[PDB]
């Protein structure tokens, strides 16, 4: 019950995979495809991207990224990505998940974001203990993307 603050914003949807295997501390993350994005061009579509970055207390951890997809709001990226996580750590992480537009010149614009792990609500808390709950296995779900200033005053 709960959450869903970025569903009316219309900012598009993004589909990833979760994994955590305890023993070895180690997190997956697959980024699989975005839908139904923004546009953010003008005279055109966008050109995404998707940053996943692990944070705790406000402090971004680690960051990866994936390639860019060139003029399209339904990307598919099929792009995996681990994290060291020990089992006595993995209950106090967020994996934050945004989709930006990148462009050779200015700052990129994110369309939108979402986190999942601690502090997590409705769908997002949801994957994440879907995750936790069964060791070993991938678990994808489908996320609705929300504005960067609700989901950055979650995280500081
Ligand atoms: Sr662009």
């Amino acid at each position: 019950s709960g959450g869903g603050g970025g569903i009316l914003e219309k900012l598009g949807d993004i589909c990833f995979s979760l994994r955590y295997v305890p023993t070895a501390g180690k997190l997956t993350v697959v980024i699989l495809e975005a839908k139904n994005l923004k546009k953010m061009d003008v005279g055109g579509l966008s050109d995404p991207y998707v940053k996943i970055h692990l944070m705790q207390n406000g402090k971004r951890l680690k960051k990866k990224k994936t390639t860019i997809k060139k003029n399209t709001l339904n990307p598919y990226y099929n792009e995996s990505f681990s994290f060291e996580v020990p089992f006595e750590q993995i209950q106090k992480v967020q994996v934050v998940v945004t989709v930006l537009d990148y462009d050779k010149i200015g700052k990129n614009d994110a369309i939108g974001k979402v986190f999942v792990g601690y502090n997590s609500t409705g769908a997002e808390l949801r994957h994440w203990s879907d995750m936790l709950a069964n060791p070993r296995r991938p678990i994808a779900q489908w996320h609705t993307l929300q504005v960067e200033e609700e989901v950055d005053a979650m995280l500081a």
